[PDB]
């Protein structure tokens, strides 16, 4: 609602987001197919109420300190570190993102790559292009009947497991946590067991200390001879050098790598990797999530999070903020962001008590140094307007707002 | 089961065939991982009873006539034009093959190929291997929800369709013979409709003057712009120079070709084609049938056809012989190939009648000008052997054999 | 987890509930395989904190008022009318139940019942047990290809339909609320269409003045002659005298009834009905929900709802209480039931403010005239206990409790 | 074809058979909804060419000796001993039947019965009718998750296994021969293993010496406590007395028996069995195959066998005759039934040889004392007529005919 509230979408955000916003009434949108030049980024953001960015723009302290009307930040991507999170929190600005927004894509990528990798297609094709005809049946196999090994049975591991069974494979998995096997997937106790019996292994694990170079010389040496390895999760999980030695020594028949340890910051930067020596290797520029339909639902999701926040104070899934949401029912909803310390809430509640106003529902969640609270009151437009002015005066206040 | 019934196997027939011959008590096996030149082929095939060959060996009337102990020919492939059928039938030598022995392989290939072509993976991998990062995710799409146009709803079309459906795609087919759609397939009335409607077009039609250059420059046009073309049928179906123009003009996003008009005689031959210049085009050396599983099955199929003929004159799936098979029950089995003229059978039966030998079963099937008959008689080895001799001396007798 | 927090369980609640209470450190359990009469119920429920009851125990205001230590009520069934909801809410006592805990059971029952009814098995078994052989196979039919008319496409309808589809039947449904058909289900516009079209008619609609005597003598008529009727919903939906006329007139081939208008108070009571005379009618004692698996799950569900409230005041699925739940993180949790009048919350918060006690989280949800709030405070047992005392002395305080 | 050829359908043969016949041109049909009185049976059969019966009429020697124009006998049922098989063979009359003609029915019966048996429905219903209300959950279970045990994995065992998996069960099986498990059925090595782990056991074994009282005291005592046994195969496989003791001692929760050791010869005869004392037992009058759709395809099948025989000499599946069939192609087909002895065939072939006629194809199969042979000749209507007259004169001839 309100044609007065400005939204600044940047970096070629999907059209579906612009439609969502507009359906909500938010029609003051400033679009930009690319990242803005620092000088105009500030010129655009200062008067902006909401900023929708991707991953190229870096919203740092003095940039955030440049936007005086900023209410919320929407990250149209999973990555969320191109922004001063706590500098935003400190100003009462929640950051939203789209985490599990592109799983079908990553799974479609892996199924496809394993089919052809198992067929020697990347090499035969590399050669065909170079003028050599290399027709061999020698070590080509059908996917049907093979055992897939998933490490990290989360959002993607599941999908891949489902699709794979359609192609006639036997999926097994390994997770640090016990999971509920979908379809006929079979959880394996020790990694070694997995590694020992899997024809093609795929990693769908998160980035953190325990997964750092998870797959190294030892683990790879455990994989049955002639197996394939597909890494489309995080570029820090596989020991590349160790991976080159197995490839070089024919321990592995081939592999697919979509994420590397250090990736070029732009398409204008040169890619470089030992993996370039191998024809039996599919090197991809960190895509897999990069599909038109993914961008499509990423847009819908995060424009949605921004809308809900705008309309009813919901901070669920917020990256740098305490999480609250309240089942809307009844007129008059206000919100308060403040310093987490004694007596703030009491003074907040007093305003209504002393006005004989009834509080219908109230939710308060607190972080380290800040507290957020959504309040519902059985009152009229005027009384609401009143209490608001008062709310703002409570020592500790950072932000207060009347949602409806 | 015989110690001196020589088996000549060339062109590296799968180990499972070798294995099954021995199981049938057939030991004398002269194996050859590769092809054998005419001069050498002759010395080998001379005292050979059976020969298993593939797409490269050429059994010309000359060679067939040089084969003295040649009883049956076995083609471990779906193609059979490499041997002079007529020059073989005339000598009472039937030829067997593996009719539809590798459909799942071509099906798996195309599924995997389209998935990656839709995603721009062939071109990305090309540049990445040349130190080029290319994250242009604009043209990347997901298979789910797309339309697969299958031209030729045959053994492979119906298979490709089923898998395509599992990935969430929509299948439409155009066939010359109105057929029963399996799954949610929809038969299209015209090529124009399908071409103008499909996202991915795959050909699976037979080779013949009707399909020669089917996909001409006009058909390529009728295709939805930005679409993909995949051809894993026969090299004569697509007009390649037209194909190349379409690619350079961007009317098509990519393609995957496995069968070419002119193909290399062997792997040591130079492969040349204009398609080599396009990175967004998957070129493969007529594989897609070349799969261990398919080879194993072909090996198991054709060898079994050889035994069954050797042990009990069954010529069921023969492509040049009359098809006869008789239930194996009772002692003494003989067979007789001969010219299809009146009187030969009466004179054959008479041999036993005047000897007061009771005939238990008899099956005679006749070719255009040939006749094949197999008889079960209630007698013993002596009468049998003696009766064999007589049969060989009948007007128009091409062959006679004591199966047991 | 407490040694003297008495749990009163009656009417034979499944062993899995007993098992889960103990797991939650709850030992004091007074179990009863059967029901307890009012006089005896009172002596037991007096010093009891929690009570788990089923369809037979009647918690009337009188009993509720006799319950002194009663903190929460748990209905191990889908029905909840056996307890005075209002007399419970007024005392800050919420009631839980198992909303949709046995749909697969009713689904399995009807599948099995129709299969046999279609085949004349109920009548045949009747006569056979009376020394009568009855091979009249004329009216026997196969389920495959038949039409199943589902009146009430709800939780059970959608389940019954899925199974029906697996047997090869055709499903059609008539609902009051236009809904999304799962599987190949077809929504019918009118009852007349469905009734006149279906082979087997099954009811799965809720009880209310709208469904009372739905299947009147007229509807029974609109049914295809020779059809079958199956009712495993509620006893008021079908006009039984009409039903009986239809059966005797042969307009209907058979029926299966599980729920009756008037049902026996207990198993020692006489069951009477006109349907008893028909052999082609399957009569069952309101079973179809009575399945070990369903009982196990209900036992596991409701007990868990009791723990969660006991250990952390969550009242999520309560049917009489405001629904509040707060993420369990941090020390000191209290809760407070009270009248929904202005000022009570401010006075509650003040207690901590003036004490310089920092409130970490707070959720207040309000009922029509009641209010429930649960608070997390950063203090210790002393302040907590001392703070509890104060809260109990607030104007309109119904209850207060120190959860941890 | 030929309105001159008479068909006598008896015992209420399905209308679908009458349609089939008529579509073939055979329009001379004498129908009878019931078994004929011996006197008129002979009056009807004497001039009849084909007889279609079920299982009530007994075609004995003097009855067969009464039909002078009888060509073939069609048994519209699986049972085939109400006919003098070898007395028919001796006269050159083949007998056909419909063996695997009613499997879906038997499977639908078993699924249905096991669902309800597992629920205690047969008893609860038996009681409901007698006026007692016995609502218990005590030992009622859902089919979902249970293990089914099939003994005899043939035509029915397979179907049942498939349907059962749809209901969510785990099917295991035991066969005297190694079979190929459909879906996810699991073959078990020893009966004991099966018996030990199966909740409900179903027998789909054939009648013969090794299956006589197959399931006795020992086998039953091996079944896990509280299991169910369903026998819908042959009444000689289960030791009834032993079955009564397990039921009586609660070793088994219930059972379903459709076939007994001695069954009443007509519905007017009293059924008597110890199994009548148990409510937890479903007694059925040997139905399961007795469904309208079964009768429907039985009719289509056997009227089809009679037609093919009539039209082209095919005796495949013939019960009392040597089996022959010849791929029709080319005009002029004749047939010959004779004494199996030397020189008959030679003399048969001479007729054509001496007339300069070419024999296109010939199939001869022989039994103990008789031989059947189908012949194809490249000749004209007249020459055919000629040879026929001659064929009839060959000593040993029993029957000869010109098919077309
Ligand atoms: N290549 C791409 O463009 C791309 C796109 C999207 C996501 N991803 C990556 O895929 C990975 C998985 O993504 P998701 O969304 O399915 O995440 P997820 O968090 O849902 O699942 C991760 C799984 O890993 C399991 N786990 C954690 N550590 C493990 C270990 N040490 N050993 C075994 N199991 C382990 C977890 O228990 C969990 O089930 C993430 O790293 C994500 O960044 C890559
Ligand atoms: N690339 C490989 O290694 C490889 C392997 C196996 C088979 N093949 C090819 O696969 C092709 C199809 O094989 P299959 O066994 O599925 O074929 P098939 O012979 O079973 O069916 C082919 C279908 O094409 C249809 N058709 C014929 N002419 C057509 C036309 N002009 N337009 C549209 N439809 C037409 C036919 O009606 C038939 O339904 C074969 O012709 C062969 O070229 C190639
Ligand atoms: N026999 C048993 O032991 C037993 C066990 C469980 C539930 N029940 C019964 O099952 C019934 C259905 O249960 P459920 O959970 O599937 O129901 P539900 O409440 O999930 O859905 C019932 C459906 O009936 C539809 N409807 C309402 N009035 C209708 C009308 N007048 N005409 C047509 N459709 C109408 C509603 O729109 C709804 O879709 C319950 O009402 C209850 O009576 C009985
Ligand atoms: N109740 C009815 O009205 C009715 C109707 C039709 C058929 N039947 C009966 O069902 C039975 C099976 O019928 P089908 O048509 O599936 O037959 P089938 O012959 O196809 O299968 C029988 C199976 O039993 C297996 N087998 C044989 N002896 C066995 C043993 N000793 N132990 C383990 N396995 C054994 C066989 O190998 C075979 O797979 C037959 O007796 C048939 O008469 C009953």
């Amino acid at each position: 609602e309100k044609d007065k509230i400005k939204f600044l979408l940047v970096e070629g955000v999907h059209q579906k987001a612009l439609e969502s916003l507009r359906a909500a009434g938010y029609t003051n949108i400033e679009f930009h197919k690319g990242a803005l030049d620092d000088e105009q980024l500030k010129e655009s953001i200062r008067d902006a109420h909401f900023i929708g960015l991707r991953s190229r723009t870096h919203l740092t302290e003095d940039v955030i300190n440049a936007a005086e009307k900023l209410v919320a930040i929407g990250c149209f991507c999973i990555g969320t570190n191109q922004v001063d999170l706590d500098a935003a929190a400190k100003r009462g600005i929640p950051v939203f993102n789209a985490p599990f927004s592109n799983t079908r894509s990553v799974a479609e990528l892996v199924i496809g790559e394993l089919l052809l990798l198992l067929r020697g297609v990347p090499e035969a094709n590399a050669k065909a292009h170079r003028g050599v005809w290399n027709k061999l049946a020698a070590g080509s196999f059908e996917a049907r009947g093979k055992k897939l090994g998933i490490i990290g049975y989360g959002h993607i591991g599941t999908q891949l497991g489902i699709l794979a069974e359609s192609l006639g494979m036997y999926v097994y998995f390994y997770d640090i946590e016990n999971k509920l096997p979908l379809g006929n997937a079979t959880q394996v106790q020790h990694l070694s067991d997995l590694l020992n019996m899997s024809d093609v292994v795929s990693l769908h694990v998160p980035e953190n200390p325990s997964t750092k170079n998870m797959m190294g010389a030892k683990e790879i040496s455990l994989m049955k001879p002639g197996s394939l390895l597909i890494n489309a999760s995080r570029g820090t999980v596989v020991d590349i050098p160790a991976l080159c030695d197995a490839l070089a020594s024919k321990h592995l028949a081939g592999a697919a790598i979509d994420v590397f340890p250090t990736e070029p910051a732009t398409n204008s930067d040169p890619f470089t990797s030992p993996l370039c020596e191998f024809d039996n290797v599919l090197l991809t520029p960190h895509i897999g999530g990069s599909t038109q339909e993914a961008q499509e639902n990423i847009g819908l999701e995060v424009a949605g999070k921004l809308i809900k926040y705008s309309d009813n104070g919901s901070t669920l899934s917020a990256v740098n903020f305490p999480e609250v949401s309240l089942p809307l029912h009844g007129g008059r909803r206000l919100m308060h962001i403040h310093e987490n310390r004694p007596g703030v809430l009491t003074a907040l509640n007093k305003i209504f008590a002393e006005q004989g106003v009834n509080i219908a529902a109230q939710y308060l969640q607190t972080s380290a140094q800040m507290g957020y609270v959504v309040i519902d009151i059985e009152a009229d437009e005027d009384v609401a307007e009143k209490a608001l002015q008062a709310m703002k005066a409570i020592p500790g206040t950072i932000r207060a707002r009347l949602l409806y």
